[PDB]
């Protein structure tokens, strides 16, 4: 019945093509106004297209569809007491080096 915070996704890299997981789990569900999800560098609007924000009962999710250099930024969110951070980087090196081959 109290509003415990359970368990938040922080920390998260996407390089192109990947895709992010934020989401948090609370003990109370929050209309809309005392929730805030923002990421410094782009504001996530009614409509926005890259980021997609909901909020069902005590659970909020929120997403990013294809990262492309451009998304980096900072991760600030806030609720009832629910203090949260994070950084999301994205990465436009095709530098990384990948194993296609599972077993030899």
């Amino acid at each position: 019945w109290r509003l415990e915070i359970l368990e938040l996704l922080k920390n998260a890299a996407v390089r192109a093509g990947a895709q992010a997981c934020f989401t948090c789990t609370l003990s109370e569900a929050v209309p809309v106004g005392e929730a805030s999800w923002y990421i410094n560098g782009a504001a996530v609007q009614p409509d926005d297209s890259d980021w997609t924000v909901t909020a069902d009962g005590s659970h909020h999710a929120l997403l990013l569809r294809s990262a492309q250099p451009h998304h980096a930024g900072e991760v600030t969110f806030a609720c009832r007491d629910a203090v949260a951070s994070a950084r999301l980087t994205v990465l436009g090196l095709p530098d990384g080096l990948e194993h296609h081959h599972h077993h030899h």
